[PDB]
């Protein structure tokens, strides 16, 4: 079941796409075509927060030292070399790159494939 994320990067809606981008001697444009390169298999562990495996090491990042009191929901965030969207507004560490409408759709086993869009949408 494969389910095409659509999701801006960067701005207002991806606060650490320089991080990421710095971090990783690479650029925010260059971040954005690698993570949507990706091919991504949806897991969970232990919350119904989707997961997702797959993400290339080209593009890992630590979490923030400090946690969000909240990122809102559909930021798409990498925390060490796992990706991932989040449902609902909560608070985390994760390096947030873009943000979708609007997700629980995913499932264990589905496959993600991110797709970049305007702010205009």
């Amino acid at each position: 079941r494969i389910v095409e994320i659509p999701v801006c990067y960067g701005g207002e809606f991806g606060p650490d796409l320089e991080e990421v981008a710095k971090i990783n001697q690479l650029s925010p444009e260059e971040v954005i075509d690698i993570h949507t390169n990706g091919e991504y298999v949806v897991y969970m562990l232990g919350p119904g927060f989707p997961f997702l495996g797959g993400m290339s090491k080209r593009i890992a990042a630590p979490r923030k030292s400090s946690p969000r009191p909240s990122i809102p929901a559909g930021s798409v965030g990498i925390a060490g070399l796992q990706t991932g969207v989040y449902p609902i507004s909560t608070p985390g560490g994760w390096q947030l790159i873009g943000k979708t409408p609007l997700a629980t759709l995913l499932r264990a086993g589905d496959i993600v494939k991110f797709v970049r869009i305007s702010e205009k949408d």
